[PDB]
């Protein structure tokens, strides 16, 4: 999931969270 925001690990492409543009390393 992303930490920023709560998204599905699913929804990450081009190295950010494609709801809120956190970088990928806010994924866990």
């Amino acid at each position: 999931y992303c930490s920023d925001c709560g998204a599905d690990a699913s929804q990450v492409r081009g190295g950010y969270c494609t709801n809120c543009g956190a970088s990928a390393d806010r994924i866990r």
